[PDB]
């Protein structure tokens, strides 16, 4: 096989999310960085790939696509026979089944957290604190019900690790390693378990390994 | 077979995308009322179904479901044969390609625009201009972006519909028939064609019928 091309850092959560993808399917890969510092991802050439001026985005033999979990969605169909194979289910009935929790990623946990991550770490603008005070209450909410989730199932849609799960780990691995907002989960005695489990999972200890050797 | 079932109202932008989907699908289903100005999605056995106490949810005789573009991409799966089979493509390739601009709406057009249908028509707290403001800007960059692709193509990923186009009907018409931001579309010539010719499909007009007969 050819390795996959992915476009930009592993510091940035959606390629992190992308490569913690490629390493649970198995598929090589070809990391080709986009200096975020130098604004390289607004030069006109970058923009031909990632019309939004954004990271990450993936080319293969047959189709560039940009946007992490549809990136993501495609690794796990065009792969699906390989490497993990039931990462985003094994069916109609399973995959639609982690997805309502992929989505659950994208549009209640993922603003919130996504948030508190940018301004407390990526941002250059001081740090508005009624702000952070918002989407914390914002994510401790989210969390709260996952807590009453994760009582009932191992992880987020079943038994087994999904992408759901996954999809979690980079605005996740910010918050408890980076922030003083980890006892969001690790107060919580269910979603500390399922992070203390998905964040020691191989794959994302490969992709922080990336981290450290830049 | 039998008729899915649906929960919520019509006027709700995320009951509205899978309306319009099972309409476009070709899908029976049972629409049940969930009164949003009385708090009923908060009530227990409402949470049973779906956890976060929103708007929509499904069920059918497999599988119950929520977050409106999961139940989406389960309906075009598990009806692939029927009604507008192209619409999330009809092989890996088309599917992908199709679904990154899907991402786009979830991740990109999405909160910006929801963000401005809340505060302008929804929300019981005083306009913040200066939020508005931020949210404008945001959405036009967006919009900039989708001026030059639909330049090169009808819709969003291609010559031909797809959900991609689908998902943005429900922000985007409160904007525009609801709000003084709808210029954002109508001022660019690609994007007002593009948005003329999405918003007159019959499928999003039964659904803008059905919020009539609520
Ligand atoms: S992590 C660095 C930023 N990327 C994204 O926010 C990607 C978001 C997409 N929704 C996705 O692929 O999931 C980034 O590129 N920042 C630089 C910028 O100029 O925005
Ligand atoms: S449209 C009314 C609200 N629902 C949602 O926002 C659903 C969003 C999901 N991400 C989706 O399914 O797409 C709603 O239910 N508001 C009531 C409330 O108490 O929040």
């Amino acid at each position: 096989a050819t390795p996959v091309t992915i476009y930009g850092p592993p510091l940035c959560t959606a390629v992190s999310r992308v490569l913690a993808t490629l390493i649970e399917k198995d598929v090589p890969f070809h990391l080709i960085p986009i200096d975020l510092s130098k604004g390289e991802q607004k030069k006109p050439e970058y923009l031909k790939i990632q019309p939004f001026g954004q990271v990450p985005a993936f080319k293969d033999e047959s189709i560039t696509l940009f946007e992490s979990r549809a990136i993501c969605r495609y690794i796990c169909d065009k792969y699906a026979d390989k490497g993990n194979k039931s990462l985003y289910g094994t069916d109609i009935l399973s995959k639609a089944n982690i997805d309502q929790w992929v989505e659950t990623d994208g549009q209640t946990f993922g603003p919130p957290s996504g948030d508190l991550v940018h301004d407390l770490l990526f941002s250059s603008v001081p740090v508005d604190e009624a702000l952070i005070k918002k989407n914390v209450d914002k994510l401790a909410k989210v969390l709260d019900i996952y807590e009453q989730k994760l009582g009932q199932t191992r992880f987020l849609a079943g038994d087994e690790f999904s992408f759901a799960d996954l999809s979690h780990l980079p605005n996740g691995d910010y918050l408890v390693n980076s922030t003083d907002k980890g006892y969001l989960f690790t107060s919580r005695k269910n979603v500390n378990r399922w992070w203390t489990e998905i964040s020691n999972r191989e794959s994302w200890k490969k992709v922080l390994e990336m981290r450290k050797n830049a």
